[PDB]
Protein backbone atom coordinates (compact mmCIF):
# COMPACT_ATOMS: atom_id res chain seq x y z
CA UNK A 1 0.00 0.00 0.00
CA UNK A 2 1.09 3.69 -0.32
CA UNK A 3 1.12 6.05 2.57
CA UNK A 4 -0.27 9.71 2.36
CA UNK A 5 0.05 12.68 5.02
CA UNK A 6 -1.79 15.59 4.96
CA UNK A 7 -2.83 17.73 7.78
CA UNK A 8 -4.62 21.31 7.41
CA UNK A 9 -3.10 22.63 9.83
CA UNK A 10 -0.17 23.30 8.22
CA UNK A 11 -2.39 25.98 6.86
CA UNK A 12 -1.73 28.26 8.86
CA UNK A 13 1.57 29.79 8.60
CA UNK A 14 1.06 32.94 6.36
CA UNK A 15 2.45 35.92 5.35
CA UNK A 16 0.01 38.76 6.87
CA UNK A 17 1.65 41.35 5.03
CA UNK A 18 1.98 40.02 1.48
CA UNK A 19 -1.28 37.42 1.77
CA UNK A 20 -0.51 36.78 -2.32
CA UNK A 21 2.87 35.24 -1.40
CA UNK A 22 3.60 32.59 -3.82
CA UNK A 23 4.17 29.76 -0.86
CA UNK A 24 0.49 30.06 0.07
CA UNK A 25 -1.60 27.46 2.38
CA UNK A 26 -3.93 25.99 -0.64
CA UNK A 27 -0.60 25.04 -1.73
CA UNK A 28 -1.27 21.62 0.31
CA UNK A 29 -4.93 21.90 0.41
CA UNK A 30 -5.27 22.19 -3.79
CA UNK A 31 -2.75 18.90 -3.84
CA UNK A 32 -4.70 17.12 -1.26
CA UNK A 33 -8.24 18.08 -2.88
CA UNK A 34 -6.85 16.94 -6.28
CA UNK A 35 -6.16 13.35 -4.85
CA UNK A 36 -9.95 13.44 -3.78
CA UNK A 37 -11.24 14.52 -7.26
CA UNK A 38 -9.09 11.80 -9.11
CA UNK A 39 -10.09 9.76 -6.38
CA UNK A 40 -6.44 8.69 -5.16
CA UNK A 41 -7.15 9.64 -1.86
CA UNK A 42 -9.01 6.48 -0.67
CA UNK A 43 -6.53 3.96 -2.40
CA UNK A 44 -4.26 5.41 0.21
CA UNK A 45 -3.28 4.52 4.37
CA UNK A 46 -3.77 7.89 6.02
CA UNK A 47 -0.66 8.34 7.65
CA UNK A 48 -1.09 10.53 10.64
CA UNK A 49 0.64 14.27 11.29
CA UNK A 50 2.98 14.94 14.59
CA UNK A 51 4.67 17.53 15.66
CA UNK A 52 8.77 16.82 15.28
CA UNK A 53 10.58 17.04 18.73
CA UNK A 54 13.12 20.27 19.60
CA UNK A 55 15.61 16.82 19.94
CA UNK A 56 14.83 15.90 16.44
CA UNK A 57 15.40 19.23 14.80
CA UNK A 58 18.71 18.78 16.87
CA UNK A 59 19.08 16.08 14.12
CA UNK A 60 20.44 18.48 11.60
CA UNK A 61 19.65 21.96 13.15
CA UNK A 62 22.04 24.06 15.84
CA UNK A 63 20.38 25.19 19.29
CA UNK A 64 20.25 28.54 18.19
CA UNK A 65 18.67 28.35 15.18
CA UNK A 66 15.83 26.14 16.71
CA UNK A 67 15.84 28.73 19.67
CA UNK A 68 15.36 31.74 17.61
CA UNK A 69 12.57 30.28 14.99
CA UNK A 70 10.87 28.30 18.12
CA UNK A 71 10.63 32.29 20.35
CA UNK A 72 8.88 33.82 17.08
CA UNK A 73 5.66 31.67 17.80
CA UNK A 74 4.98 33.98 20.71
CA UNK A 75 5.95 37.31 18.74
CA UNK A 76 3.81 40.21 18.28
CA UNK A 77 3.39 41.01 14.34
CA UNK A 78 6.22 43.94 13.84
CA UNK A 79 8.88 41.54 15.58
CA UNK A 80 7.53 38.96 12.83
CA UNK A 81 8.68 41.52 10.21
CA UNK A 82 12.03 42.16 11.59
CA UNK A 83 12.90 38.24 12.00
CA UNK A 84 11.68 37.71 8.78
CA UNK A 85 13.74 40.00 7.40
CA UNK A 86 17.13 39.38 8.46
CA UNK A 87 16.56 35.92 6.95
CA UNK A 88 16.86 35.45 2.90
CA UNK A 89 13.38 35.41 1.74
CA UNK A 90 11.71 34.45 4.57
CA UNK A 91 7.96 35.47 5.95
CA UNK A 92 6.76 34.64 9.55
CA UNK A 93 3.94 34.15 11.47
CA UNK A 94 3.08 33.00 14.86
CA UNK A 95 1.82 29.35 13.83
CA UNK A 96 5.02 28.98 11.10
CA UNK A 97 7.25 27.47 13.91
CA UNK A 98 4.69 24.86 15.03
CA UNK A 99 3.87 24.22 11.00
CA UNK A 100 7.45 23.64 10.53
CA UNK A 101 7.20 21.07 13.32
CA UNK A 102 4.26 19.41 11.67
CA UNK A 103 5.72 19.53 8.21
CA UNK A 104 9.05 17.40 9.60
CA UNK A 105 6.86 15.08 12.02
CA UNK A 106 4.73 14.19 8.98
CA UNK A 107 7.50 13.06 7.22
CA UNK A 108 9.44 11.03 10.09
CA UNK A 109 6.37 8.86 10.56
CA UNK A 110 6.10 8.27 6.94
CA UNK A 111 9.58 7.42 7.05
CA UNK A 112 8.94 5.12 9.92
CA UNK A 113 5.93 3.60 8.14
CA UNK A 114 7.84 2.40 5.06
CA UNK A 115 11.11 1.67 7.28
CA UNK A 116 8.28 -0.85 9.48
CA UNK A 117 6.78 -2.32 6.23
CA UNK A 118 3.67 -0.63 7.58
CA UNK A 119 3.21 0.76 3.72
CA UNK A 120 5.77 0.08 0.52
CA UNK A 121 5.81 3.84 -0.08
CA UNK A 122 4.05 7.41 0.57
CA UNK A 123 3.64 10.67 -0.45
CA UNK A 124 3.71 14.15 2.46
CA UNK A 125 1.98 17.39 1.83
CA UNK A 126 3.32 19.96 4.08
CA UNK A 127 4.34 23.24 4.55
CA UNK A 128 6.77 25.22 4.88
CA UNK A 129 9.41 23.40 2.33
CA UNK A 130 12.60 22.49 3.75
CA UNK A 131 15.32 22.17 1.61
CA UNK A 132 17.23 25.66 1.52
CA UNK A 133 16.99 25.58 5.35
CA UNK A 134 20.51 25.43 6.65
CA UNK A 135 22.26 23.61 10.12
CA UNK A 136 22.09 27.88 11.57
CA UNK A 137 19.56 29.78 9.57
CA UNK A 138 16.36 29.80 7.48
CA UNK A 139 16.29 30.53 4.01
CA UNK A 140 13.75 30.52 0.97
CA UNK A 141 10.73 29.57 2.23
CA UNK A 142 11.67 27.07 4.86
CA UNK A 143 12.71 27.08 8.53
CA UNK A 144 14.08 23.36 9.12
CA UNK A 145 15.13 21.15 6.66
CA UNK A 146 12.33 18.82 6.61
CA UNK A 147 14.12 16.03 4.25
CA UNK A 148 17.47 15.97 5.65
CA UNK A 149 16.21 15.59 9.49
CA UNK A 150 14.06 12.86 7.53
CA UNK A 151 17.19 11.20 6.68
CA UNK A 152 18.70 11.26 10.04
CA UNK A 153 15.47 10.07 11.29
CA UNK A 154 14.92 7.11 9.31
CA UNK A 155 18.93 6.01 10.67
CA UNK A 156 17.98 7.02 13.52
CA UNK A 157 15.32 3.61 14.10
CA UNK A 158 17.45 1.08 11.84
CA UNK A 159 21.16 2.09 12.01
CA UNK A 160 23.04 5.23 11.57
CA UNK A 161 24.71 3.77 7.87
CA UNK A 162 21.57 3.42 6.39
CA UNK A 163 21.78 4.46 2.76
CA UNK A 164 19.36 7.22 1.78
CA UNK A 165 19.44 8.52 -1.29
CA UNK A 166 17.50 12.19 -1.95
CA UNK A 167 16.45 13.01 -5.24
CA UNK A 168 16.01 16.57 -5.71
CA UNK A 169 13.69 17.80 -8.48
CA UNK A 170 12.73 21.34 -7.26
CA UNK A 171 13.53 23.78 -9.64
CA UNK A 172 15.69 25.59 -7.11
CA UNK A 173 19.40 23.61 -5.75
CA UNK A 174 18.26 22.81 -2.25
CA UNK A 175 21.47 24.60 -0.79
CA UNK A 176 20.42 23.31 2.74
CA UNK A 177 20.81 19.90 2.10
CA UNK A 178 23.97 19.58 0.01
CA UNK A 179 25.56 21.43 2.87
CA UNK A 180 23.97 19.51 5.94
CA UNK A 181 25.07 15.91 4.12
CA UNK A 182 28.20 17.40 2.33
CA UNK A 183 30.77 15.05 4.72
CA UNK A 184 28.66 12.66 4.36
CA UNK A 185 28.65 8.76 2.65
CA UNK A 186 25.73 7.23 4.17
CA UNK A 187 23.13 9.90 2.54
CA UNK A 188 23.77 10.76 -1.83
CA UNK A 189 21.95 14.04 -2.63
CA UNK A 190 21.44 14.30 -5.94
CA UNK A 191 19.28 17.53 -7.47
CA UNK A 192 18.19 19.04 -10.11
CA UNK A 193 18.29 22.54 -10.82
CA UNK A 194 17.98 25.86 -13.05
CA UNK A 195 21.84 27.62 -12.76
CA UNK A 196 22.16 30.02 -14.97
CA UNK A 197 25.47 29.98 -14.03
CA UNK A 198 24.83 31.21 -10.60
CA UNK A 199 22.12 33.83 -11.10
CA UNK A 200 18.92 32.03 -10.36
CA UNK A 201 18.15 31.70 -6.64
CA UNK A 202 19.35 30.57 -4.26
CA UNK A 203 22.27 32.64 -6.22
CA UNK A 204 25.40 30.41 -5.00
CA UNK A 205 27.66 28.71 -6.82
CA UNK A 206 27.62 25.85 -4.70
CA UNK A 207 25.08 24.41 -7.02
CA UNK A 208 27.09 23.84 -9.73
CA UNK A 209 28.20 20.20 -10.98
CA UNK A 210 32.03 20.01 -9.46
CA UNK A 211 30.89 20.66 -5.83
CA UNK A 212 30.62 16.85 -5.64
CA UNK A 213 31.25 16.10 -1.48
CA UNK A 214 34.12 16.91 0.79
CA UNK A 215 36.12 14.40 2.75
CA UNK A 216 33.90 11.03 2.92
CA UNK A 217 31.05 12.85 1.70
CA UNK A 218 33.36 13.01 -1.79
CA UNK A 219 31.38 11.81 -4.55
CA UNK A 220 28.14 11.63 -2.94
CA UNK A 221 26.95 15.09 -3.77
CA UNK A 222 25.64 15.40 -7.23
CA UNK A 223 24.78 18.65 -8.63
CA UNK A 224 22.90 19.01 -12.05
CA UNK A 225 22.43 22.64 -13.41
CA UNK A 226 20.85 23.87 -16.01
CA UNK A 227 21.63 26.91 -17.64
CA UNK A 228 20.18 29.18 -20.51
CA UNK A 229 17.00 26.99 -22.01
CA UNK A 230 13.65 25.97 -21.06
CA UNK A 231 13.98 22.90 -19.71
CA UNK A 232 11.70 20.23 -19.91
CA UNK A 233 10.42 16.05 -19.97
CA UNK A 234 13.28 15.33 -22.50
CA UNK A 235 16.01 16.97 -20.21
CA UNK A 236 14.69 15.63 -16.87
CA UNK A 237 14.39 12.02 -18.64
CA UNK A 238 17.75 12.41 -20.28
CA UNK A 239 19.34 13.29 -16.81
CA UNK A 240 17.75 10.20 -14.74
CA UNK A 241 18.60 8.43 -17.83
CA UNK A 242 22.40 8.95 -18.19
CA UNK A 243 22.76 10.09 -14.32
CA UNK A 244 20.62 10.01 -11.58
CA UNK A 245 19.38 6.03 -11.99
CA UNK A 246 22.79 4.86 -12.79
CA UNK A 247 24.33 6.34 -9.96
CA UNK A 248 21.13 5.66 -7.72
CA UNK A 249 21.81 2.04 -8.37
CA UNK A 250 25.49 2.04 -7.71
CA UNK A 251 24.99 3.28 -4.27
CA UNK A 252 22.12 1.28 -4.05
CA UNK A 253 19.99 2.91 -1.06
CA UNK A 254 17.76 1.55 1.35
CA UNK A 255 15.43 4.57 1.88
CA UNK A 256 14.59 7.22 -1.35
CA UNK A 257 13.41 10.55 -0.62
CA UNK A 258 12.33 13.28 -2.76
CA UNK A 259 12.74 16.75 -2.14
CA UNK A 260 9.78 17.01 -4.84
CA UNK A 261 8.99 20.41 -5.78
CA UNK A 262 6.95 21.24 -8.26
CA UNK A 263 8.31 24.17 -9.32
CA UNK A 264 9.98 22.83 -12.83
CA UNK A 265 6.39 22.44 -13.86
CA UNK A 266 4.99 24.00 -17.08
CA UNK A 267 2.97 26.94 -16.03
CA UNK A 268 5.07 27.60 -12.43
CA UNK A 269 5.06 31.68 -12.17
CA UNK A 270 9.10 31.50 -10.83
CA UNK A 271 10.76 28.33 -12.41
CA UNK A 272 9.80 28.96 -16.28
CA UNK A 273 10.58 25.37 -17.02
CA UNK A 274 8.32 22.56 -18.93
CA UNK A 275 8.11 19.59 -16.94
CA UNK A 276 4.59 18.08 -17.46
CA UNK A 277 2.82 15.68 -15.08
CA UNK A 278 3.69 12.85 -17.29
CA UNK A 279 7.01 13.84 -16.79
CA UNK A 280 7.01 13.72 -13.13
CA UNK A 281 4.99 10.34 -13.19
CA UNK A 282 7.65 8.60 -15.54
CA UNK A 283 10.75 10.06 -12.93
CA UNK A 284 8.60 8.74 -9.68
CA UNK A 285 8.04 5.26 -11.86
CA UNK A 286 11.61 4.85 -12.24
CA UNK A 287 12.54 6.23 -8.49
CA UNK A 288 10.36 3.66 -7.77
CA UNK A 289 13.01 0.88 -8.93
CA UNK A 290 15.20 1.34 -6.66
CA UNK A 291 15.61 0.54 -2.11
CA UNK A 292 13.24 -2.39 -3.05
CA UNK A 293 10.16 0.33 -3.76
CA UNK A 294 11.02 2.56 -0.55
CA UNK A 295 10.12 5.83 -1.53
CA UNK A 296 9.20 8.76 0.00
CA UNK A 297 7.73 11.86 -1.99
CA UNK A 298 7.94 15.05 -0.06
CA UNK A 299 6.30 18.04 -1.19
CA UNK A 300 9.05 21.25 -1.78
CA UNK A 301 8.08 23.96 -3.92
CA UNK A 302 6.07 24.59 -6.85
CA UNK A 303 3.40 27.81 -7.06
CA UNK A 304 0.65 27.17 -9.50
CA UNK A 305 -1.99 25.33 -7.73
CA UNK A 306 -3.08 23.64 -10.22
CA UNK A 307 -0.06 22.83 -11.84
CA UNK A 308 1.32 21.42 -8.38
CA UNK A 309 -1.89 19.51 -7.76
CA UNK A 310 -1.80 17.65 -11.41
CA UNK A 311 1.69 16.84 -10.99
CA UNK A 312 1.74 15.29 -7.39
CA UNK A 313 -1.25 13.48 -7.85
CA UNK A 314 0.65 11.65 -10.75
CA UNK A 315 3.16 10.66 -8.63
CA UNK A 316 1.19 9.33 -6.08
CA UNK A 317 -0.54 7.56 -9.25
CA UNK A 318 2.49 6.17 -9.59
CA UNK A 319 3.18 4.79 -6.23
CA UNK A 320 -0.23 3.28 -5.97
CA UNK A 321 1.29 0.81 -9.07
CA UNK A 322 -0.89 2.89 -11.66
CA UNK A 323 1.24 2.06 -15.43
CA UNK A 324 3.09 5.40 -16.20
CA UNK A 325 0.99 7.78 -18.65
CA UNK A 326 2.43 8.26 -22.40
CA UNK A 327 4.94 11.06 -22.66
CA UNK A 328 4.75 13.53 -25.43
CA UNK A 329 7.61 12.64 -28.30
CA UNK A 330 10.59 13.53 -26.39
CA UNK A 331 12.40 16.58 -28.59
CA UNK A 332 15.93 16.58 -29.36
CA UNK A 333 17.29 18.03 -25.57
CA UNK A 334 18.36 21.35 -25.66
CA UNK A 335 22.22 21.86 -26.48
CA UNK A 336 23.04 23.53 -23.66
CA UNK A 337 21.61 20.90 -21.26
CA UNK A 338 23.74 18.15 -23.30
CA UNK A 339 26.95 20.49 -22.01
CA UNK A 340 25.21 20.05 -18.57
CA UNK A 341 24.93 16.14 -18.32
CA UNK A 342 28.45 15.68 -19.99
CA UNK A 343 29.84 17.92 -17.30
CA UNK A 344 28.43 16.36 -14.77
CA UNK A 345 29.46 12.75 -16.37
CA UNK A 346 32.90 13.72 -16.44
CA UNK A 347 32.83 15.18 -12.42
CA UNK A 348 31.50 11.75 -11.03
CA UNK A 349 32.95 9.61 -13.66
CA UNK A 350 35.83 9.60 -11.00
CA UNK A 351 33.64 8.14 -8.28
CA UNK A 352 30.93 6.23 -10.11
CA UNK A 353 32.29 3.20 -12.47
CA UNK A 354 28.50 3.45 -13.84
CA UNK A 355 28.98 6.71 -15.55
CA UNK A 356 32.10 5.57 -17.73
N1 LIG B 1 13.35 38.57 -5.86
C1 LIG B 1 13.76 37.48 -5.00
C2 LIG B 1 13.20 36.14 -5.52
C3 LIG B 1 13.44 34.97 -4.52
N2 LIG B 1 12.58 33.84 -4.84
C4 LIG B 1 12.63 32.89 -3.77
C5 LIG B 1 12.31 31.48 -4.29
C6 LIG B 1 12.17 30.45 -3.17
C7 LIG B 1 12.04 29.02 -3.68
C8 LIG B 1 11.66 28.07 -2.56
C9 LIG B 1 11.62 26.62 -3.02
O1 LIG B 1 10.69 26.52 -4.07
O2 LIG B 1 12.90 26.19 -3.45
C10 LIG B 1 11.21 25.71 -1.88
F1 LIG B 1 11.32 24.44 -2.29
F2 LIG B 1 12.00 25.88 -0.81
F3 LIG B 1 9.95 25.97 -1.53
BR1 LIG C 1 9.61 35.13 -4.73
BR1 LIG D 1 -10.82 9.48 -2.63
BR1 LIG E 1 12.98 32.32 -7.94
K1 LIG F 1 16.65 20.77 -6.94
K1 LIG G 1 26.42 13.53 0.69
ZN1 LIG H 1 11.72 25.73 -5.52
Amino acid sequence: ITGLVYDQRMMLHHNMWDSHHPELPQRISRIFSRHEELRLLSRCHRIPARLATEEELALCHSSKHISIIKSSEHMKPRDLNRLGDEYNSIFISNESYTCALLAAGSCFNSAQAILTGQVRNAVAIVRPPGHHAEKDTACGFCFFNTAALTARYAQSITRESLRVLIVDWDVHHGNGTQHIFEEDDSVLYISLHRYEDGAFFPNSEDANYDKVGLGKGRGYNVNIPWNGGKMGDPEYMAAFHHLVMPIAREFAPELVLVSAGFDAARGDPLGGFQVTPEGYAHLTHQLMSLAAGRVLIILEGGYNLTSISESMSMCTSMLLGDSPPSLDHLTPLKTSATVSINNVLRAHAPFWSSLR
